[PDB]
């Protein structure tokens, strides 16, 4: 496909997706500074996966790049906050992350091609 366009649709859908699995519901709305009063000094740029669906579905993203750098804020956070690699929270985060990874190659793959196909003349 060159449809430079066809990549909202699929980041919709695999949105839809992450949020169905069970891995992904600490990570659905923003960290709670009531029960975790630390996590500010830790991490400067909040991110949650409801945040990356409203920034999606208001045309707030130009390219599937930019909604895959704020997704990948979500796990990096996870990473930087946890006290330990043994964490439930952050153990929940590295499946999370490898099935968005196996799922966003080919729409980032499509998306480039088909802006090449757009220049090739
Ligand atoms: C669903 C509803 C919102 C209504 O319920 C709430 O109000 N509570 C609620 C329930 C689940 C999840 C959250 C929000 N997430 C959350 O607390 N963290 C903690 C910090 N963190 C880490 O990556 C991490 C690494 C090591 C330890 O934590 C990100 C996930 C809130």
């Amino acid at each position: 496909s060159y449809d430079i366009q066809a990549w909202k649709k699929q980041c919709e859908e695999l949105l839809n997706l992450i949020f169905q699995c069970e891995d992904s519901e600490p990570f659905r709305q923003p960290v709670d500074l009531l029960e975790y009063p630390d996590y500010r000094d830790i991490i400067d740029t909040p991110m949650d996966f409801a945040t990356v669906r409203e920034t999606l579905e208001a045309g707030n993203y130009e390219s599937p790049m930019e909604l895959c750098k704020d997704v990948r804020l979500i796990f990096s956070n996870s990473k930087a906050y946890t006290p330990s690699k043994r964490s439930r929270i952050y153990s929940m985060s590295l499946r999370l992350s490898a099935f968005f990874e196996e799922h966003i190659s080919s729409v980032l793959s499509d998306y480039k091609s088909a802006l090449r196909f757009h220049k090739r003349n």
